[PDB]
């Protein structure tokens, strides 16, 4: 690929924590330690609006399938569901007893999954705003939660060193250094897992076997988002503690590009759902989001 910097998105006043593209490709959402969500045009980086209400910093944000809703996870121990077009808080999800660190809608978007420093994973009904299930998932803070393609499985990761797969309907576990990030692949067959020993691994969760290992980035302290890029060449994309965006060939595991420009840890990256566009976001020496575009 030839990702090149097209726009820098300034406005957050503390570290950015997460960036996500809306499923319809129109919007980028960012969350920050400054307690704010900001919405940006996905193709031109144009600032659209600020969404406020959380009492403390926000760690994560995630879109509903129809791109109409956002859920945010906050240090104020709540999640908030937002109407993106109005900016209004629709529901506040209360139940966690410590910082909420990660969140996601299921593909149907009738459920939200959250992970918290309270070491639990919670499953929430979007329509009633009530907690359906509290999973005693881990023995250290939960670093990531992700639904598979039909919402039947949740993958979770933790500083306890474990990655677990949960049956959504029952909340029961199906399968078991800190594991700092996990997510299902777009076909739902693989799980990409980061560990705080500077290593990403692609797992066949059916076989429970590691198929690929990606290194060259720096990751020993922070939970850094990673992604499958599928709109063009099949890459793995991650931030890094050396302030760069790393792109690997998924099959050969070779580094194909390093994106330079940020001035602090690249804590989050995201991949546009239909175009060859990457968003990246950095910690508080930088506080900006960058939009990069590739011809393939
Ligand atoms: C996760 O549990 C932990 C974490 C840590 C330390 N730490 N490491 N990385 C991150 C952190 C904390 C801060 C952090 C944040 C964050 C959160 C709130 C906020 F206002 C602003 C920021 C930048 C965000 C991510 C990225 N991000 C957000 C959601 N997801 C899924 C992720 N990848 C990462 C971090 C220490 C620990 O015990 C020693 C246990």
């Amino acid at each position: 690929p030839n990702y090149a910097l097209k726009f820098t998105l300034a406005g957050h006043t503390k570290a950015v924590s997460s960036v996500k593209f809306s499923p319809n490709g129109e919007w980028l959402a960012s969350s920050s330690a400054d307690k704010l969500i900001k919405i940006w045009g996905a193709y031109d980086g144009k600032f659209e609006k600020t969404i406020s209400g959380h009492k403390l910093g926000i760690s994560d944000v995630a879109w509903s399938s129809d791109s109409n809703l956002l859920v945010s996870a906050s240090d104020d121990k709540t999640l908030k569901i937002w109407d993106v077009s109005s900016g209004k808080c629709l529901k506040t999800l209360k139940g966690h007893s410590n910082y909420v660190f990660c969140c996601n809608f299921n593909p149907q978007s009738n459920l939200i999954v959250s992970g918290s420093f309270d070491e639990s994973v919670r499953i929430w009904d979007v329509k009633t705003g009530k907690c359906l299930k509290t999973l005693p998932a881990h023995s250290d803070p939960v670093s990531a939660v992700h639904f598979n393609r039909d919402g039947s499985l949740i993958v979770s990761s933790s500083y306890d060193g474990l990655c677990r797969i949960w049956d959504t309907a029952s909340g029961q576990c199906l399968k078991t250094p800190p594991v700092s990030f996990v997510k299902f692949s777009p076909n739902g067959k693989y799980i990409l897992a980061a560990t705080l020993d500077n290593t990403l691994k692609l797992w066949d969760y059916s076989k429970g076997k590691c198929l690929k290992t990606y290194t060259g980035h720096k990751n020993e302290k922070y939970c850094i988002f990673a992604n499958f890029s599928v709109t063009g060449g099949k890459w793995i994309v991650s931030g890094s503690e050396d302030n760069l965006v790393y792109i690997w060939n998924l099959q050969t595991k070779e580094i194909v590009q390093k994106l330079q420009g940020h001035t602090d840890v690249v804590i989050s990256t995201a991949c546009h759902p239909t175009e060859n566009i990457i968003a990246s976001a950095a910690l508080e020496n930088d506080k900006t989001i960058k939009l990069w575009k590739s011809d393939c």
